Formats: C-alpha cells, structure tokens, sequence
C-alpha cells in the first residue's frame, strides 16, 4: 500500500494554484491588517513566502486517505474500494473556495463533489468526539509550513478554522486582495475568500514516499 492515497495536481495546475497562493502570501504580507497584527503572528514586516520556507516543490496534491503502507488503521479497507479501483489514475476536478494563513501553515481549502466524496475517508473530519463538521472539511492543498511544523497541520489548521465559523465565532472582513475578499479571524489566522472558485485538474493515485 502507498503512504498515503489523494488527487496530485497537473503541472498546469500545481503551477496556477504555487502562484495564487505566493501572490496572496505577498499581498497579505503587504497589507494593513497583518501588519497590525504582527506580534499576534510572531512574537519589522514579515516577507511570509520566506516565512513559509517549507514548500512543496512541484506537483501539489489533496490528500484522502493516509495509509502508512497498511499501518494506518483501515487503509487496506480504503485501498480495497471498488469506488477506488474505478477512480485509479482518472483525472478530477477539484474546487478551491478559499487560502489561508496561520502562523503554521498556508493553504488551500477544497469543497469536493458528492462524487469525489465517494473516496473521502471516515473518521478525519473530527479535532474532537463530538464534532459534527461537514463531510470532507478536511480537505485541502498545502501550499507551505513554518519550520518547525509538520505538513499535516494544514488539515488541522483548516478543521480549527472551519470550527470557529461552525460555533459562531466567523471573520471579519478587513479589506479585499487579489481574487477576493480578506477576513482576519485572530490568533494569526486569515482566510481569502474567492470571489470566483479555482478549479485545478488532478489525478487521483498512490504516493509511496
């Protein structure tokens, strides 16, 4: 079994979304907001593509399924899917709705269909027991970490996100960068909203390290 199962970007599409999110990390970098909120950030104005010097370095992808070869609990379950076996090495479209910034990491949210649903595994979309967040919150395109932090924080930074804005606590809008409007949700966390959603074409394959 792979390390983990997901969609892996086209070049074409890698590239589009690398250079949405590095011109969102330049503006926002750049704007009044953030600069306000500095030491709420890290604790002089903050160049954030150097801040978020771990990077993929070409193909991006959208997780579903961690598989640890078949150390994960359920992978070889997941793997064995019929709704896998037909999907193996087709292409998708995926929908970004939104990037983010925490300082941990900057990403991408993706909504997926009722059919790339299909493939999205249970028991991810939770930070806790009693947590109800729709299925397929998790998903995302990690577009940089922090140093010190591991890429698997993106999803926990989205899920936290998306938790906050569930239980009422929503952003505030403090102004409008390129491709959307900008929403300051404290403690270092900001999310664009994209006035018009990317699409990004993907294959859905294994990744074996």
């Amino acid at each position: 079994l792979p390390l983990y199962f997901g969609w892996f970007l086209t070049k074409k599409s890698s590239e589009t979304l690398r250079k949405a999110g590095q011109v969102f990390l330049e503006e926002l970098g750049n704007h009044k907001a953030f600069k306000k909120e500095l030491r709420q950030f890290v604790p002089e104005k903050m160049d954030l593509v150097t801040y978020f010097g771990k990077r993929p370095p070409g193909v991006l992808h959208c997780t579903t399924k961690f598989c640890d070869y078949g150390k994960a609990p359920g992978a070889e379950e997941y793997a064995q899917q019929d709704v896998l076996k037909k999907s193996y090495s087709k292409a998708f479209t995926l929908t970004i709705s939104a990037l983010f910034v925490t300082p941990k990491t900057t990403g991408a949210r993706v909504e997926l269909s009722e059919q790339q649903l299909q493939l999205w595994p249970s028991d991810v979309d939770k930070l806790s027991p009693t947590d109800n967040l729709p299925r397929g919150s998790r998903a995302h395109i990690t577009l940089g970490c922090a140093a010190d932090v591991e890429a698997v924080q993106t999803g926990l930074d989205l899920l936290e996100i998306l938790r906050q804005e569930k239980g009422g606590s929503r952003g505030e809008e403090v102004g409008e960068l390129s491709r959307g409007k900008l929403y300051s949700l404290g403690n270092g966390r900001w999310m664009l909203t994209l006035a018009k959603n990317m699409e990004v074409r993907a294959i859905f394959t294994g990744y074996y390290g």
